[PDB]
C-alpha cells in the first residue's frame, strides 16, 4: 500500500528520471577533470579558454538535473492531487461528518507538497553525493549498503512511525483549536472571551512542542547511532594485497562525509514518508454507497410513486441511538406529501435517505417499484430527486454558472427560462452585470428570500420526478417568506413533493398529512381526517389558529 | 520588519544555540583523531587500544545527538512563541480583515507556514554547521596569514549573491505567484468538499474535479517557473565558484613569482578551495529549501505585525452606580469598509431609554443587523456617534463593553465543541458552577439540560450530541445572562424556529429582557406589539417611529406592514 501505489506514480515519470541520472552523472565527471586540468596550469590563453568551456559545460549539466528532477517531482504531485481529490469527493457522507474540512484540504495541498519536496532533496543530495564517491571496491560497496539496510534492521524494534503518527494526531488537534476559534472569532468577540481561546489553543501549542520533541529526540538518536554504526564498520572491516587496506581506510573517510550529508537529511525522510503516507491513506479508501454503480429508468417508464416499506434507520456515527423506527410512507405520483412533526423526529433523516445518502437499517425505499440500492445514485440525485433545503448553498461563480450547476449539458436560453418558473430573472435583470454578477464571499451578498429563489431555479432544470422541500422558508423575513412559497408551488405542480414545513398553513392543502413522532408514523391522513380524528395535528391547529385569531 | 522580528524570537534561545555550536566543534575534532588512531593500530596491546577506540566512538556520537537534539529543542521552542504571538495578533484584528481573508489560509498560515519556516531553519543549521566545521578544521590547519584571506573571502562571495538574488525583483516575485496560485487552488478544494452534500445533490462532481483540475495544472505550471528559477541559481552558483578559483590562481600566481608568498601556499590553497567547493554544494542543494523557508516566513511575521483600526482593552469602564444603559445614536452614518461607496446607514438617529424595551422593524437590507454589530462596536461610524450613557463608544473599553454590558443574541447560535456547562460558561470567564445553573433556570435550558444521560458534561458540536434550533438559542440566552448584562441586542432570535419551539425560546427571551435596556430586531410584528416604542427603517434611515397605537393612527410603513400580516394571520384560520 506504501510503495505499491507509490510505484504506479513514480513509472511514468521513470523515464524523464533516468536522463536526468546521466546528467548528473556526466556533472560530475567534468569535475574530476576540473583539478587535473588546473594543477597542469599563448600556452596559457589556449587553457584558460579550454577551463571556461568547463564551467559552462558542467554548470548546464547541473541545471538540467536540477530541473529534470524539479518537473518530475511537481508533475507526480499533480497526479496524486488528482488521484486523491477524486477518492475524497467519491467518500460517504459518514466520513466528512468524523473528519473535518480543514483536515482534508490540508492533506491533499500541505502534505502532498511536504512528500514532494522532501523526494526532490532526497535525490538532488543523494545523487549528487554518490556521485562524489577491483577487490577494494566491493568492500566499500558493502559498507554503503549497510547503513540502507542497518537502519531498517534497528527500525523493527522501536518505531520512529509511532512518534510521528502521535506527532500528526496533536498537529490536527492544536489546528482544530485553531479553526474553531478564528472561524467564529465574531462569537468569541461577542463575549470578550478572547484570553480563554488563546489559553485553550496555548494549552495545544505547549503539547505540540512536547510531542514533537519526543520524535526530534528520537530522530537525532538513529542519525547519532549511524555515526557509530559506520566507524564501527571501518574497524569490522579492518580485522575482516596491504596496499588495498591502506587505500580502502583513505576511501571509506570520502564516504564517511558523504553519508554524513543523507544523515542531515534522515529528519526530512521521515517528515516525507510520513506525509506521503497519509495521501495513499485516503486514496485508497472505499465508499459504502458509490456513485456509478446502478440501474437508469428512463423518463417514460418513471412516475415518482416512492415507496418506504418498515424502514429502521440509526446513524453509523450513534449506532445505539435509534433515529427513524418502523417507519412506513408511501408518495403517489404526482400528489404532494405533507411531513409534519417535532425537531429530532428524523424528518430530515427521511428527506437524506430518498436522496440515498445513507441506506436503511431495516426495510427498504423504492421508486416505482424499484429498490434504491439496485437504482444509480448519480442518475437519482442529478436528474430524479430535487432536493432544497432551509438554508441555500452558493458557489463562488457567476449567477448564470450557480443556477446551471442543476443540469451540466444545459443551454444559456435553458437557465433563463428555469429562472422565470422561480421568479428569480425578474431581481436578477435589475443587477449592473446581471447573470455575469458573482456571488458568494467575493462576490455580491444577496438576501436568504433571494438565495433561496436562486435554489429553486437550480433543481428545476434537471426536470425532477421527486420533489424534496426540507423547511425551504425557514429563517427567511415575512415578505420573502411569501414570495418564495409562492415559486414553490408553481414548481410543485405535476411532480410528487415531499414538503417538510414547519408553517402548518401551507401543508393544509396536501394530498395528505404524516405527523412524527421518536421516528414513527404517529398520526396520517388528509386536513379534514386528522381533524375528525382529533390528535396531534388538531392540538397543533387548536394552537395555531388562537394566534391567528389574536394577530387580526 | 523581516529580520527585526526575526531576532526577536531568536535571542532568548540563542545561549542554548551556542552550546550546540561547542558540540558540533567536539564532533568532528575527534573525527580528526578516528583516522590518526586507527593508522596507529594496523594480544594484549590491540585490546588495551581496541577498547580505547570503541570510547571515542561513544563519545562522537554522544557529541552528534546532542547537537542535534539541542538544534531540534530551540527549532521547536521558538516555532511555540511565534505560534503564540501570530494567534494573538490574529484574534485582535478587527472584523474586516475576516471577511477579507479566508479561515482556512489563516489556520495555514499559523500551522503549515511557522513549520516551513522552522524545519528549513533546523536543515540550514544542520547541514552549514556540519559543513562549516569541515571547512574551519581543513582552514586552520593549511592556510597561513594570507591564505586564510583569500579563503574567507571567495566563501563570502556566493553569500553576497545569495542573499542579493533572495531580496530580488526576481526570485521573490516567483514565490509570491507560487504561493497565490497555492491559496487559489486551497480555495476550490475547499468550497468543493466544504459543501460535498451540495455537490452530491445535483451530481456535479466531474464539474467540481474538472474546476480544481484546472487550477491543479495552473499550480504546476507557476511552481515549474519557480523551479526552472531556483536550478538557474544553483547552475550560475556552481560557475561563480569556479571562476573564482581561477582568479585566484592567477592573483596569487602573481605574488608567488615575487617571492610575496611561497609556491607550497599556491599549491595547497588550491586543494582547500576543492575541500571549501564540496562543502558549499550541500548548502547549493538546499537552496530551494531556504526559498521556501523564507517565502513562508515572511507571510507569519507579515500578518503578526499588523495593527488593527478598533483595539480590545483600549478605553474607559463605567461603575455599576453609574451605568444605567442608555444607549444614544446621533446623525450616525456607516458604509463598509469592503463597500466604501454603498451607503448602508444614512442619518440614523434613534435613542434608547434605560430599562425600556425598544422595537426595530425594517425591509431586508434595510442596515437592521448593521446597527446592531456598531453597538457591539464591531465597526466605528464614518460621520455621528454612538453614546452609552452619555460616553462616546470609543472612549470606552472594548472588552468591557461586550463582555459585561451588552448582551447579543444572534439569529443562528454558535456552540462551541466542548461540554454544555462549559459551553454556557463562555459568558462569565471567573463564573462558578452554582451561577450556571441559576442562568439556565432563567432561560428555561435547566430542565432539558438534566433530561439528558450525562447533563451538563454532555459534549456538544460535531463530536457531540446534535440538538434542535430552539435547543440550542435557550443555551445561547442563559450564555448571554451570566455576565449580567445591562443592554440586550436580540437580533431575529426565533428566526427558523418550530411553531412549538418559538413559542417556548420567545417565553424566556421576554423574562430576561424584563429590567434592562432591550433592542429587538424581530421578524414577527406580533412580539413587538408591546414594545416602548417601534421603529421603522427605509434606505438606511428612521423613516417611522413611535408606540403600536402611534404608528397605526399615522397610516404610514408600520401600518401597511400590519395590514399584509392581518391578511396572512386570515388565511392562517
Ligand atoms: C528510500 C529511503 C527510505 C532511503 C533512500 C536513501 C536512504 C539513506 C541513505 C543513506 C543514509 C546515511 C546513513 O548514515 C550514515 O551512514 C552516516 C554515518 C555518519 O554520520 O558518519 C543513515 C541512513 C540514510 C539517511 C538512509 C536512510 C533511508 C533512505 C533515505
Ligand atoms: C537562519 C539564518 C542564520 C540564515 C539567514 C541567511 C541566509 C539567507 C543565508 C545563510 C547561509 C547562506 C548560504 C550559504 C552558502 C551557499 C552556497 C552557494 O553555492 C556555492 O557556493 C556552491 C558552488 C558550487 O556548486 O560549487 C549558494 C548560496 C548559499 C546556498 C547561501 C544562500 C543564503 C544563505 C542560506
Ligand atoms: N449527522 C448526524 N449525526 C448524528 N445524528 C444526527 C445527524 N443528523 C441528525 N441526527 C439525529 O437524528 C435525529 C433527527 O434528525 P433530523 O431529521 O435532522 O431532525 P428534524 O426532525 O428536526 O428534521 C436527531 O436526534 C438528531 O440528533
Ligand atoms: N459583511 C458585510 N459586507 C458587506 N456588506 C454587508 C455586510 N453585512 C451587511 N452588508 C450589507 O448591508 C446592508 C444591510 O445589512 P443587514 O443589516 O445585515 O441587513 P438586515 O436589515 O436584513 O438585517 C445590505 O445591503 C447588506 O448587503
Ligand atoms: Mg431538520
Ligand atoms: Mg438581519
Amino acid at each position: 500500500f506504501n510503495w505499491k501505489l507509490f510505484w504506479q506514480f513514480l513509472h511514468p515519470h521513470l523515464l524523464v528520471l533516468g536522463v536526468a541520472v546521466v546528467l548528473a552523472l556526466g556533472a560530475a565527471l567534468v569535475n574530476v577533470q576540473i583539478p587535473l586540468l588546473l594543477g597542469q596550469l599563448t600556452e596559457s590563453q589556449n587553457l584558460s579558454t579550454h577551463l571556461l568551456i568547463l564551467y559552462g559545460v558542467q554548470g548546464l549539466l547541473t541545471f538540467g538535473y536540477l530541473v529534470l528532477l524539479s518537473h518530475v517531482g511537481e508533475r507526480m504531485a499533480v497526479d496524486m492531487r488528482r488521484a486523491l481529490f477524486s477518492s475524497l469527493l467519491r467518500q460517504d457522507i459518514t466520513f466528512f461528518d468524523a473528519n473535518k474540512t480543514g483536515q482534508l484540504v490540508s492533506r491533499l495541498t500541505t502534505d502532498v507538497q511536504e512528500f514532494k519536496s522532501s523526494f526532490k532533496l532526497v535525490i538532488s543530495q543523494g545523487l549528487r553525493s554518490c556521485t562524489q564517491v577491483l577487490s577494494t571496491r566491493l568492500t566499500l560497496l558493502l559498507m554503503v549498503a549497510t547503513p540502507a539496510l542497518m537502519g531498517v534492521g534497528t527500525l523493527m524494534g522501536s518505531g520512529l512511525r509511532k512518534l510521528s503518527r502521535q506527532c500528526q494526531e496533536q498537529i490536527a488537534r492544536a489546528m482544530g483549536v485553531a479553526d474553531e476559534a478564528l472561524g467564529n472569532v465574531r462569537t468569541v468577540r461577542a463575549f470578550a472571551m478572547e484570553q480563554r481561546e488563546e489559553e485553550r489553543y496555548g494549552a495545544e501549542l505547549e503539547a505540540c512542542r512536547c510531542r514533537a520533541e519526543e520524535l526530534g529526540r528520537g530522530i537525532a538518536l538513529f542519525q547519532g547511532l549511524s555515526n557509530i554504526a559506520f566507524n564501527c564498520m571501518v574497524l569490522g572491516t579492518l580485522f575482516i594485497t596491504g596496499g588495498d587496506l591502506m587505500s580502502f581506510l583513505v576511501a571509506s573517510q570520502t564516504v564517511q562525509r558523504s553519508m554524513a550529508n543523507l544523515s542531515v537529511l534522515f529528519g526530512q525522510v521521515v517528515r516525507g514518508l510520513s506525509a506521503g503516507a497519509r495521501v495513499f491513506e485516503y486514496m485508497a479508501l472505499n465508499p459504502c454507497i458509490p456513485l456509478s454503480g446502478g440501474c437508469c429508468v428512463p423518463k417514460e417508464q418513471l412516475r415518482g410513486s416512492v415507496t418506504f416499506q418498515n424502514v429502521c434507520f440509526s446513524y453509523p456515527c450513534r449506532p445505539g441511538f435509534e433515529v427513524l423506527k418502523d417507519f412506513t410512507l408511501t408518495l403517489p405520483p404526482g400528489k404532494i406529501v405533507a411531513l409534519v412533526g417535532q425537531s429530532g423526529g428524523g424528518k430530515t433523516t427521511v428527506a437524506s435517505l430518498l436522496e440515498r445518502f445513507y441506506d436503511p437499517t431495516a426495510g427498504v425505499v423504492m421508486l416505482d417499484g424499484r429498490d434504491l440500492r439496485t437504482l444509480d445514485p448519480s442518475w437519482l440525485r442529478g436528474q430524479v430527486v430535487g432536493f432544497i433545503s432551509q438554508e441555500p448553498v452558493l458557489f463562488g461563480t457567476t449567477i448564470m454558472e450557480n443556477i446551471r450547476f442543476g443540469k451540466l449539458e444545459a443551454s444559456d436560453e435553458e437557465v433563463y427560462t428555469a429562472a422565470r418558473e422561480a421568479n428569480a430573472h425578474e431581481f436578477i435583470t435589475s443587477f449592473p452585470e446581471g447573470y455575469n454578477t458573482v456571488v458568494g464571499e467575493r462576490g455580491t451578498t444577496l438576501s436568504g428570500g433571494q438565495k433561496q429563489r436562486l435554489a429553486i431555479a437550480r433543481a428545476l432544470i434537471k426536470q425532477p420526478t421527486v420533489l424534496i422541500l426540507d423547511e425551504a422558508t425557514s429563517a427567511l423575513d415575512a415578505e420573502s417568506e411569501r414570495v418564495v412559497q409562492e415559486a414553490l408551488d408553481r414548481a410543485s405542480a405535476g411532480r410528487t413533493v415531499l414538503v417538510i414545513a414547519h408553517r402548518l398553513s401551507t401543508v393544509r392543502g396536501a394530498h395528505c398529512i404524516v405527523v412524527m413522532a421518536d421516528g414513527r408514523v404517529w398520526e396520517a391522513g388528509t386536513h379534514e381526517e386528522l381533524l375528525k380524528k382529533g390528535g396531534l395535528y388538531a392540538e397543533l391547529i387548536r394552537r395555531q389558529a388562537l394566534d391567528a385569531a389574536e394577530n387580526l
